[PDB]
């Protein structure tokens, strides 16, 4: 309830500054959203390269496999070898990687997406911790983490993609904090727009009807809707627009009902 009230009046100040353009496209509005990126300054040459000995290490142990998702060796099927990628790839520092449970696990059409911030010295940390959260927790169906030189300037640097609701994922995120061995202030204070705060670094929001646009797009589209509504006030639009598109009209973050 209070919870549902921050989130969203981020969302509503997100619109406002939409509305505030002149003819915004769907683009437009996402790029406010990608904008309030957190800015922290990349780990140095030594931590990333820390972090990629961590996902190798990580690959095909304790029921855990890491896979890139760079697009190419992805529908050549070539996401299987790790260490090559690594190797050869000239994008191997910057690409997304996906954590995954050996065995796959279905996902539910409807998801909660836990989105975690931290200091990027502590992104290997984090992700050792995740990779050991996704071994022992099956509501988890995977988990993806960007790559090191760009960890701690994207609004998605780690996320856990969960089948639950917003109760399981606070769970999740105070198991995940409590274990990793990450002090509390090296989690960073940030709340990507519409999502919400579930604790310091920690955001949380949910997709629907098997949507994989992200987060960012998704209710950008719903303040396109609510611009191209007319007959009544911007703030009863954007509660409609957010209720027709299948969220929650008090919370953008969750789904509706």
């Amino acid at each position: 309830k209070q919870a549902a009230q921050s989130t969203f009046n981020s969302f509503h100040e997100w619109a406002k500054q939409a509305e505030a353009m002149r003819n915004p496209s769907r683009m437009d509005i996402y790029k406010i959203y990608k904008q309030d990126a957190p800015h922290s300054h990349p780990m140095s040459d030594e931590q990333q390269e820390e972090f990629l000995h961590t996902l190798k290490a990580l690959n095909g142990k304790n029921g855990i496999e890491v896979r890139t998702q760079d697009h190419d060796s992805v529908r050549n099927k070539k996401d299987r070898n790790l260490d090559k990628y690594i190797a050869e790839s000239p994008d191997a520092k910057r690409f997304f990687y996906r954590i995954i449970p050996k065995h796959e696990r279905r996902e539910d059409k409807n998801q909660g997406r836990l989105t975690i911030g931290v200091q990027p010295q502590y992104a290997t940390q984090l992700t050792r911790a995740m990779a050991t959260l996704i071994g022992k927790e099956s509501a988890i169906t995977h988990g993806k983490v960007i790559g090191p030189a760009c960890h701690g300037q994207m609004t998605d640097s780690a996320v856990l993609y969960i089948n639950g609701d917003v109760a399981k994922a606070e769970k999740l995120g105070e198991k995940l904090k409590q274990m990793s061995g990450i002090p509390l202030d090296a989690f960073v204070e940030h709340t990507p727009l519409s999502m919400q705060s579930l604790s310091k670094g920690l955001s949380y929001a949910e997709s629907i009807l098997g949507d994989t646009r992200g987060h960012g797009m998704s209710r950008a589209e719903v303040i396109s809707d609510a611009l191209r509504m007319d007959g009544m006030p911007f703030l009863a639009r954007l509660k409609l627009s957010l209720s027709a598109n299948g969220y929650d009209p008090d919370n953008p973050a969750l789904r509706n009902t």
